[PDB]
């Protein structure tokens, strides 16, 4: 088996975002209420409770070549 | 077995943000009470309350290439 | 087996943000509370409570490129 492997990129990824802002993002809803009696967990717990793992994520430009090259035998 | 792995790039990956900014992230909200009575665990427990794991990520430009080149026999 | 293995990159990752900033995060809320009678762990507890763990994260450019090359037999 003989293999050239010559792929060309003159590849272009682009923005021209012109301003980017005034972006809210507000999770913190009212009460959270958790109220618990007589019960009974026999295995693992992993409670999670209130305003956890939010994102804002603004990136001003966000652009992902993302690319892969593979050979196998 | 003959290989003759020569890939290029010119490959060009960009942003021209003009201004980024007036980003508000806001998790904390009201109340988060629990209130827990004569409640039995056996075994492991991992409680998280509140406003934990919260991410404002802004970069002023965000651009990942990802590049992959694998051979395996 | 022979690999001749000769990538090229003339590879460009870029931004021109013109201005960054005016970025809030607030994961402060009201009252946090926890109240607890009677309550039994026979195993491993790892309680978190409050504001932990968040981020902030503004970088004037945060482009990242990622490249992996790997061979394997």
């Amino acid at each position: 088996v003989q293999i050239v492997y010559k792929p060309v990129d003159l590849s272009k990824v682009t923005s021209k975002c012109g301003s980017l802002g005034n972006i809210h993002h507000k999770p913190g809803g009212g009460q959270v209420e958790v109220k618990s009696e007589k019960l009974d967990f026999k295995d693992r717990v992993q409670s999670k409770i209130g305003s956890l793992d939010n994102i804002t994520h603004v990136p001003g430009g966000g652009n992902k070549k993302i690319e892969t090259h593979k050979l196998t035998f």
